[PDB]
């Protein structure tokens, strides 16, 4: 008597098919100019970041591979690298007029963040030495799987996974923020109101994904907008972040006074 | 010609539809009852596990984040965090009347276990401080594979399938149990009865995986035992473990005379 | 109105259907004897390696799993054990008559590579003491995924995947390349021709894919060729490889001069 198809709903692209939301047109003019736009910021970002790397010769100016045999520097660029891919996926599907197996790339929406979130979050929590470095990098990725399933299936099945990642997102996002707070109120010794701005600015460009699947599920934004500032954040959260932290964690042991094991919050 | 689906076969709900086996009521009360007291017992465990670990403040009552710093510790909560989430699914599946795309989540049988027995073994042998202790937990990986393999395909390469993990797992069970029980014999220095039975009845519950499969292929045990014995056996497996590990690992280096790297067996 | 299924298109065992190809009998004699052949080689290939590697007591004689405590040694069994189980997926296919669920293990072409290549160039980078050990490794996986769409999208997506993995690829083989000889010019101190020709075969044998790829798409070389040609380069490429390295990083601490991080090209 199981099956995977309920006969009292509908399916489209990407699982269950809301009955209040409009069939979404993903060969829209505004939708291939911005696929195209967000790829190139990634791609160019990733090349940028691996060109400035690869090309360091350390602190004396005598180590080639300087960051070779240093990975936890490289951490940046493959969350560019893969995020570019799955944008690339994008731009295939329209030249094949968003059409047939093309589109599998990016058919079930948040799956393509699975390969991404958690190396960003690892990133973070290694560049500043701080605890948990891994249990909050399963923990996003277990996020965005609660979301790959909640958008996947129907109603009340969704609602529910929706609410499990939600509340596992709240635990280690405030866990992370209180830590990263914590390790920069020491750098402190005019950088105080931007690196504070930069700080919540990002913390809220995470924070937003949860806010735009909100509204779009309610018909407040419709779904080009919803794909547009998408796009926005993903390139915001993605392509800045590694050139932030390549300024800072350049040529080091990652074991300084400053970086130390944290102690005392 | 070829092609999925053989038109000499009928299929159903985790691939291949056995004609000797009737279809299984996932709607029972039996069956939901079971399925939220193992999600509660997993979801709990995991969450006084993380309270414990991450609340200890190391041997000197100084180190805020000690066990933070020290991620091998934190192992065991992701083995149960994982298991919930899975568990979750079930729930959902429940309230969407057992249908559509909800039940995608526990759709092939052992394919949740491929993100927990690696995991789960890789802890076992890194808190011992044994020797392979990667090893097996990709043998432990691929006889998931196996099994995963087998409970989907039809009759002849399902046993096939089934035959190549038992050995696999044969191997490797074998030859972690030497392992274990090498290291043990040092720490006998009242205990003896009680180590000895907690270590051999943790064996034979991951023995008795396979010959409940066994059972449930053959029509010996009906497939409701079957379902509310595998969630006896995981909550055993899993829940327990952690906790038996949690007053052992805590607060050392995991280098000690003990536990030193094993020599003459 | 976006869809899997374009209806300008036909589809068939592996994704689009090529209307240039005919369909390729999987139940020939000659398919069965080559797969077999292949399975029993990669399965001999990682028992003999196994074997001489838990067997080894260390360079003084009095150390028991000496190399279970130094892992990276056995990085080379798993690259043929997997492989083994994907061959033996074949095998399985053809006791069900090449029909039904069974094909799946092997439904999509190069998917099988996701977890053996990766690992092998892991393996080859950390036995020279190579940098950009892991990064050239994401980026083979990255490469096996661009083959996967490929093979896996209709004709213009297809060709846009294929030349995305080529580049990818073209650029880190030419870096592996270059930082392999780099490190093997200090080792010649009869040797050299022997040593030369391994080189620049093994390194031949990886480029041989795309070229088989291309051969096969255009009509050049049979489906039938093809399949014995990718068969022998795969036992070339992993068979060999691991025996290769098996009497050079045994009974060393990986550090020697000889070993050192690579310095001036
Ligand atoms: C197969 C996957 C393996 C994944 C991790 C490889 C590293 C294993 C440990 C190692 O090499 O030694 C420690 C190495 C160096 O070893 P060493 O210090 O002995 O030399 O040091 C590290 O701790 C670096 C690990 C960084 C890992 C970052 C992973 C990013 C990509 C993950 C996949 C993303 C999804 C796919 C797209
Ligand atoms: C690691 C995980 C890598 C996943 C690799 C990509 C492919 C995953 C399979 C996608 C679904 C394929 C089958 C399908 O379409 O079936 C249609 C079926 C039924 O459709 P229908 O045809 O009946 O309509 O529906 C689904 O599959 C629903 C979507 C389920 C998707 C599940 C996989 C993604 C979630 C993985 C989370 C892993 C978390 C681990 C943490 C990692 C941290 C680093
Ligand atoms: C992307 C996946 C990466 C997986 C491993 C991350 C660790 C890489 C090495 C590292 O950080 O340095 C060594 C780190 C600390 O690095 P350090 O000592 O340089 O600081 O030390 C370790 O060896 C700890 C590694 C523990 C890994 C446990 C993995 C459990 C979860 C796996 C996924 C399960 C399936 C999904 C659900
Ligand atoms: C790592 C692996 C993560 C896997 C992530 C979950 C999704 C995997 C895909 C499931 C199948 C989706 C498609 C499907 O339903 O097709 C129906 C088809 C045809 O059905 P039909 O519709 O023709 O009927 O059947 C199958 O797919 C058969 C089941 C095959 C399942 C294979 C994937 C699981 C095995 C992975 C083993 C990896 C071992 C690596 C070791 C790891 C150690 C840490
Ligand atoms: C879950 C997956 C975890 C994958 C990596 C495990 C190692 C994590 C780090 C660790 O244990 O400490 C460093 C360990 C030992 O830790 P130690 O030195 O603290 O002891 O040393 C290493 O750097 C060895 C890492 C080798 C990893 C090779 C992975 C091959 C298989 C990958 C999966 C392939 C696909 C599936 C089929
Ligand atoms: C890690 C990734 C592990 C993947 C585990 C195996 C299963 C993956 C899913 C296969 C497709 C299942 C669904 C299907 O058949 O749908 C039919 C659909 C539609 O078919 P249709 O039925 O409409 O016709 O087509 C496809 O799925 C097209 C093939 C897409 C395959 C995508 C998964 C493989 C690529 C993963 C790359 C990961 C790179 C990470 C780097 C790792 C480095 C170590
Ligand atoms: C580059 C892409 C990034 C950083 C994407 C991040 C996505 C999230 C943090 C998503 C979070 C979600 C929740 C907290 C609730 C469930 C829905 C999600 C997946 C959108
Ligand atoms: C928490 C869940 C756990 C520990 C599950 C463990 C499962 C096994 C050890 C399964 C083993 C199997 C075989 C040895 C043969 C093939 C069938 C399996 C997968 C049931
Ligand atoms: C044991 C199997 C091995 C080593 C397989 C290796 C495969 C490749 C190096 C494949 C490379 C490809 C490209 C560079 C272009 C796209 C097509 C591929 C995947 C065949």
């Amino acid at each position: 008597a199981p099956s995977l198809s309920d006969p009292n709903w509908q399916y489209g692209m990407g699982g269950w098919n809301n009955p209040r939301l409009p069939n979404f047109n993903l060969h829209d003019p505004t939708v291939i100019g911005v696929d195209w736009l967000g790829f190139l910021c990634l791609l160019g970002a990733s090349l940028a970041l691996m060109y400035k790397l690869m090309s360091f010769k350390g602190p004396d100016g005598d180590q080639e591979f300087f960051v070779g045999y240093r990975e936890e520097k490289c951490l940046s660029i493959y969350v560019n690298l893969i995020a570019a891919i799955t944008y690339w996926g994008r731009i295939c599907a329209h030249f094949n007029n968003d059409m047939g197996l093309s589109l599998s790339v990016n058919y079930f929406k948040y799956l393509d963040y699975i390969f991404t979130c958690p190396i960003l979050t690892l990133d973070l929590l290694w560049s500043l030495n701080l605890p948990y470095k891994i249990t909050y990098s399963l923990f996003v990725g277990l996020t965005i799987a609660c979301g790959v399933f909640c958008n996947a299936f129907e109603p009340p099945a969704r609602y529910l996974w929706f609410m499990f990642g939600c509340f596992i997102f709240a635990f280690t996002w405030i866990s992370i923020i209180r830590l990263v707070y914590a390790r920069f109120q020491q750098f402190l010794n005019k950088i105080r109101a931007p690196l504070k701005l930069s700080l919540t600015l990002y913390f809220s460009i995470w924070c937003g994904y949860p806010a735009l699947w909100l509204l779009t599920e309610f018909g407040a934004i419709s779904q080009l907008a919803a794909h547009v500032t998408t796009v926005i954040m993903d390139v915001a959260a993605k392509s800045v972040y590694g050139f932030a932290l390549l300024k800072f964690q350049l040529g080091v042991d990652k074991r300084d006074v400053w970086l130390d094991e944290l102690k005392s919050v």
